Parts: C-alpha cells; sequence; structure tokens
C-alpha cells in the first residue's frame, strides 16, 4: 500500500472527497496545514479516517499575511505528533518577509523542543543552508523531514549528516538533478509524497494516489521492484514513528 507523506488535503476543492478516496485505498497521508488557525477544520477531515494523519503548520509563504495566527501553534501542539508545513523560502518575491519567516520558524522549532520533539515536514526552497543552520541550532526539535528537497548535493550531504529524512515527489524521480539527489540519500530515510494540489502533473493538480508514480520512479532509480520500494517506505514510516 502507498504513503503520501506531504499533501494539502485542505486545499482541494472537495477535501472530504479526497480524504474518503484515500481511505478507500488505505493510502496513508500526512495532511499538512498552512496556518495553525486551520487546525480544527483540517483535523476534522481525519475523524473516522485512520489513514489521515494531520500535521500542524505555518507555511513560510503566509507568515506575514497570517502573522496573528501564531499563538494557535502552541495552543494546538499537544494534539499532534506531526508539524508541517513549516520552514523557510528564499524566493526573491518573499524576501521582504525573511525576518518574519525566520522568527516564526525559530519559534516553531523551540516550541517543538519544549513539547518533547515532533516529526517535522519542512519547506526549504532556495533556503536549504538556512534551514539546516536552524535545525543544527535546534537538534531537540525532533526529526526533520525535508520535503521536496531541491538544493545542492553539497547541502544534501550536510542534511544527511544532521539526521534529516526526505520525502520525494513526482518531479524529483523524473529529473536528472532529482534522481542524482535521490541516489545520495540513505534508502532507510526516504519517504514518498505528492504535495498535491500544488504539484501539477501534466497540467493538473496532483492527487495523493499519484504517489504510485513516485514508487515506480524509485523502483527505476534504486533498480528494485515497486513492491520492495513500497515495503521499504512502510518500514521507514514505522521507524520514523519510533523516533
Ligand atoms: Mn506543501
Amino acid at each position: 500500500s502507498l504513503i503520501d507523506f506531504h499533501v494539502h488535503l485542505d486545499l482541494y476543492p472537495d477535501p472530504v472527497a479526497v480524504a474518503r478516496a484515500c481511505e478507500e485505498r488505505q493510502l496513508t497521508v500526512l495532511s499538512v496545514t498552512t496556518t495553525p488557525a486551520a487546525w480544527r477544520g483540517t483535523l476534522a477531515l481525519a475523524a473516522g479516517r485512520p489513514h489521515v494523519w494531520t500535521a500542524l503548520g505555518f507555511h513560510p509563504e503566509v507568515v506575514s499575511e497570517r502573522a496573528a495566527d501564531l499563538p494557535w501553534f502552541d495552543r494546538y501542539l499537544p494534539e499532534t505528533r506531526f508539524v508541517g508545513e513549516v520552514g523557510l523560502d528564499g524566493s526573491p518575491s518573499l524576501r521582504g518577509t525573511w525576518t518574519q519567516q525566520f522568527a516564526v520558524f525559530q519559534h516553531i522549532l523551540r516550541r517543538c523542543e519544549d513539547h518533547g520533539g515532533r516529526i517535522l515536514s519542512i519547506h526549504s526552497r532556495r533556503a536549504e543552508s538556512e534551514v539546516l543552520n536552524c535545525l543544527e541550532a535546534n537538534p531537540r526539535s525532533g526529526t526533520p523531514i525535508l520535503h521536496w528537497y531541491s538544493g545542492s548535493v553539497t547541502e544534501l550531504r550536510r542534511a544527511i549528516s544532521l539526521g534529516c529524512w526526505f520525502s520525494v515527489g513526482p518531479t524529483m524521480v523524473r529529473t536528472q538533478k532529482g534522481a542524482a539527489l535521490i541516489r545520495s540519500m540513505p534508502r532507510d530515510r526516504v519517504l514518498t509524497e505528492t504535495d498535491g494540489p500544488f504539484l501539477e502533473l501534466d497540467g493538473q493538480a496532483a492527487l495523493p494516489w499519484d504517489v504510485k508514480s513516485v514508487v515506480e520512479g524509485l523502483s527505476k532509480i534504486w533498480q528494485i521492484p515497486a513492491s520492495e520500494v513500497e515495503r521499504i517506505v512502510k518500514e521507514n514510516v514505522s521507524r520514523l514513528l519510533g523516533t
């Protein structure tokens, strides 16, 4: 069975339909949030749905516009073992928000430490070195998963050294640079994701079950059968939960 360990169920036009479809497939999803204020509404998608695992987040792209939602993060942290989407984004269009992004992410890591550590699904686009500096400074924040890692191989080697895990998606398994990044990752720290509906495949928003294509992609890169890839990813989720 399949795992999509970073997906925005709450950003689909009909989130309940997507959640139901995941349950029908017994497809485990990490349902991430973009502001902690979204917790109650997005958590509700998981009621009666044991394959929907909801994460408490604050996405770097919305830290300015949703600044006042920050106190809901600490409020709800006791209700989940999963934090995401959180992190930093180095895109020029967000650069004026950099101080606020850093403040929020540092706050989040510190609160995670204070509550005994969490499993983190982390955004690092164009800010990989800065994300790693933050994680190195806050090692007791928990287990960091770098979602859709797109930085350098130099930075990837450092992330591995810092104990990062990786969730990899459709674009990564289908590109030269992505396949090269995957080859440097320890297989026991690789998870699969879609990042739907943000990720588009063939001009259409990805759905969680498009993660079958990531498993197929990894089968080719690792040169093992898709079933063994599925087993390894499940084993990896079990081990992750053990951390
Ligand atoms: Mn995302």
